[PDB]
């Protein structure tokens, strides 16, 4: 776990449609990294927001002896997109994300500093006091089971944006060929060694959630789609369950037939049916044949390392 | 805004079996560039003519003191094609478009040369004078509906291709690696700063127009191919809504029967209808499936920015 | 048509399982390459031949004073594999490409480098008495229709494999990245001047064709797939027919049967069987949205030149 | 067979959860290598065990005079991705891969460095005495009838994991872009000469298989998508069959009809079936079409050699 001190950090928040949060926002954060006793820096993206945010960011920018840089971008490209513009511009050793809405606490960055200058690559969060819904809770849930199946572990807290990664993962990361990506996991794919830390959640003060229906299916799949291939792999076993049965029911009703003799007067469009059955059966096989490919290639376009080592240890002698 | 003054312009017009106009045509565009008291350049190409247009062009280049350079191509690869083809020989500061037919006013670009010198990186244009049908009409509204909600702007008039661009623009979009391309919609996705102007339109004087209904297809083919990848998620939302009625309709089949006894002769073919049209709707789930990821390849594939920067304002201190 | 004149010939022959015909092949194509008065040179490629070809290859190229030159493979890759192999190795500024079963008579040699010579990058051939056979006749006169519907231009005939080339249009094809390909129409693709030749044609003297069924239909797959990517646009078509068929049914038995009242028994499953219809050509649409990015796909991986220019003509002053 | 003589050779053990065989394995192994008269090296991976196989891996590196370089991965990977992990490290000329369960004995290796010696680039292993049950059996002989169809001779055994390589293979094999491999396919493919030896073969003495169901379906997978894009061709066949099946059973309904009048009170909904089954045919069809290009596409992405050279023989004349 050694690793080298880390001497300064920068802290990456997305901005859309927060002006009623921000001014707050600015003084808790800075009152908070002024805690360190460290060198610290602050980046400040505009998603393309329709309101003032961007006049309050650059006159923050603008006053005297200020730590904050503000980037404009020319649409709305999506939260990730935004962390990684921060991300391509941060100087400082480790780096923070947090939210822009305020409902992630600013105080609780020194904790985070803290446990990753002990050494961690990439220190994670867990929200202790967390709302329980149906709906969240079924879909994370869920998530959190295919994902331990997938990675191998569970990471507590997938949808708390409040992290911490040194600049390796950074770099790293940044020079991955894939367009649509889901930072936290994409983080421990790089990680020799993670932890995690309890902190509070609270409710965002003013303005309203900007994640809708739609925007919150496609972020879903985008995460579905970047944790594995497997989806593609349920078509051709439906339709093999589906051909098996068609096929046993068709035998059966030949053998009942033979057997009793005529029974019913719609008796030859159950066997048609049946045999329909088998041939929509077999689309199925098919349309998951051509998935295994379209994976493949998917995987291939993709270019992730094949491996990841987490420690060599020679002899005396190599 | 601010931006280097201009000093020289090129011309690109793409000709196509046009020798009819292209004697007005050099004239005009002539006199009209000459009128900027500015430093310009033309330059033909011709993409596969059948006709004589090679041999005008090849006259107008050898004329004393020309400054009209023809390209050859050695078969029809397409206007947007032969309009790359220009834009790899084109030298000014300044590039505009302009089609061959002479329904564009050669008149109208010193305007567009002073709007862009203004600073301006991509000037539009949009006609006034527009002829309605319902067809081209009904085309353009949901085109435009559809670019609107893609882009997050409307471009006013995207059929338009007398237009202006700044050199970057060009060389950033050169070096895509996408084979097909609308070169309007193209331009946007790297343009910091847009505007554009009224201007009138006239039917073209000689000839019949080039694009004929399959040659029109193809191009509205490639236009929403390269604006999004939407269309391959309705097709989940189809087979969602008929595998929901289907089974709701077979559920309401038994309970009716159990609830009533029987009350037709054909009660059981309607049942093995019902579990068809579910099945059919698995069927385009699956399409849907498989769509995300030829989707997520083709995007991959393509290399395109993840993220614009339209300024970074940095403080005092770096 | 001007271009640098000939010093050196280079000759390609694939060989595989052609031991009786290969002593007189080998004969024939030396004395016709010393009728030249040219430097000239010959390699032969071994497909994996299960005979002694190979013997009979490095005893002819250990002769005193051969031209010859042997390469063998580990196994059998094809035709067109073999022709690249032999262009990987080719010094000469012709190369002569021709048949091991000797159909194609070597004494055409000499008119076919005087014609390069006279400046043409590529140099074909035509059969002028040729075997009619409906199979063959009818296979030839689709593809060509579809070549000159492709390309714009007949080129004559595909299947002669006796045709010269330039080393530039050898080294252009060799960068290529599609690993299947049909040398003729590849060819095309980057030739500036082109023309052909009238040639008699023979029957195999010795041993049986070794082009099978399967191996035929694979080369039919690869010539189409390699010429256009239309194939994928007519499943939308086909589906278009069948939907508005179907629901042009469907609308027309429900006003019979409120205009006239009940007439048949069966009425009900004909309707449901009208729905279905409909929902089957929803899926051809289906797919055919799927083929368009596909295709799309495959052009861009493929990474041919998005246009060819034949010359540039700039006036007196650049 | 002329080749350079080995002076260093290298082993590759993968592991994963086999505490119980390791330190038997090691004294083995380490006898086995001594025994040659020859500098040896050993390499063990650890693929994510659980127990503590990595503790003994690292306490065996630490012991005085150790051979044995220790690599520990992050997670599980597999045992083909450890085997290319530890083929990233070794330094030898000859490399030998060996399983940890111990079944293969190690006292067959200089039996293989002998024969490698000899010449030859690979060497593989065949198991006389192999055990016999219907499941494996059939699955061995479909797969290696399919082997042999497609790379041209049959290897014998595959599922041995025994076998030996020369340093130039492991190097060409490493630059591969493709993810999912089988590596004794993969290293004919580059094999200019290829051998086999006979050798015993033992259950495992401690722990039990990690190969479950799904873990073999996947390797299963991995293999028939690594050896050939067949698969994609066998829809058209059956959508021809169905087609052609279902035409000519409503052409003859027709016929009969007609000529002895009606027969049944079904009749029309068996003609309505035939047509269901024409158009489910042609929907096979289309699959096979797109699954044509999805393979194209897979084979340009994998760029593969597209022929390999086994020799070249020029004359005494260059
Ligand atoms: O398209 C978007 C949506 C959200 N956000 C930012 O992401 C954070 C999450 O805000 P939101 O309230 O939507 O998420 P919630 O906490 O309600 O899940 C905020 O800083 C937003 O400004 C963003 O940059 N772009
Ligand atoms: O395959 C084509 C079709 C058109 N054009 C050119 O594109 C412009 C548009 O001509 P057209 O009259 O077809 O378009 P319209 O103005 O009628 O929409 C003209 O300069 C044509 O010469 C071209 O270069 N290649
Ligand atoms: O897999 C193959 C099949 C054919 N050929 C060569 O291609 C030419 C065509 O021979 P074939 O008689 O099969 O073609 P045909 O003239 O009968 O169409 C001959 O030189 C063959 O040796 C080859 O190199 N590899
Ligand atoms: O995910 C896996 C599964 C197996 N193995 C190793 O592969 C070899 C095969 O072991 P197993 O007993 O499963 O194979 P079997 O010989 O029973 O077919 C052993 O050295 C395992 O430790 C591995 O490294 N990773
Ligand atoms: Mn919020
Ligand atoms: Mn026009
Ligand atoms: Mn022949
Ligand atoms: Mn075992």
């Amino acid at each position: 776990f050694d690793a080298a001190p880390i001497k300064k950090v920068s802290v990456v928040i997305p901005v859309y449609n927060e002006q009623e949060s921000l001014p707050e926002l600015i003084r808790r954060t800075t009152t908070a990294c002024e805690s360190l006793g460290k060198a610290w820096e602050i980046l400040l993206i505009d998603d393309g927001s329709s309101d003032s945010s961007a006049e309050l960011m650059v006159k923050a920018s603008q006053e005297a002896d200020s730590h904050i840089i503000s980037i404009l971008l020319n649409r709305n490209y999506g939260q990730h997109a935004a962390i990684m513009a921060g991300f391509s511009h941060v100087s400082g050793d480790l780096i923070i994300t947090l939210d822009a809405d305020l409902q992630n606490p600013p105080e609780e960055i020194p904790r985070l500093v803290a446990k990753a200058d002990e050494g961690f690559d990439v220190v994670g969060t867990v929200r202790q006091n967390r709302q329980d819904s149906l709906f969240r809770k079924s879909a994370s849930k869920i998530i959190n089971l295919l994902i331990q199946r997938t990675t191998g572990k569970a990471m507590g807290d997938y949808g708390c944006m409040l992290r911490a990664y040194r600049r390796p993962i950074i770099d790293t990361m940044l020079r991955c060929h894939e367009r649509s990506t889901f930072i936290p996991i994409l983080a421990n794919i790089f990680a020799r060694r993670a932890t995690e830390i309890p902190v509070h959640h609270a409710e965002r003060e003013f303005g309203d959630s900007k994640y809708s229906f739609m925007r919150l299916i496609n972020l879903m799949y985008d995460l579905v789609t970047c944790l594995t291939t497997t989806p593609l792999r349920l078509l051709s076993l439906l339709g093999s369950v589906i051909a098996i049965g068609g096929f046993s029911l068709s035998v059966l009703l030949i053998v009942l037939r033979l057997a009793l003799g005529p029974q019913w007067a719609a008796e030859g469009v159950f066997m048609l049916f049946a045999v329909l059955f088998t041939f929509i059966g077999a689309q199925f096989i098919g349309m998951g044949l051509l998935g295994e490919y379209i994976g493949r290639i998917y995987n291939d376009v993709r270019a992730r390392p094949r491996y990841f080592v987490q420690q060599v240890i020679y002899p005396e002698s190599t």
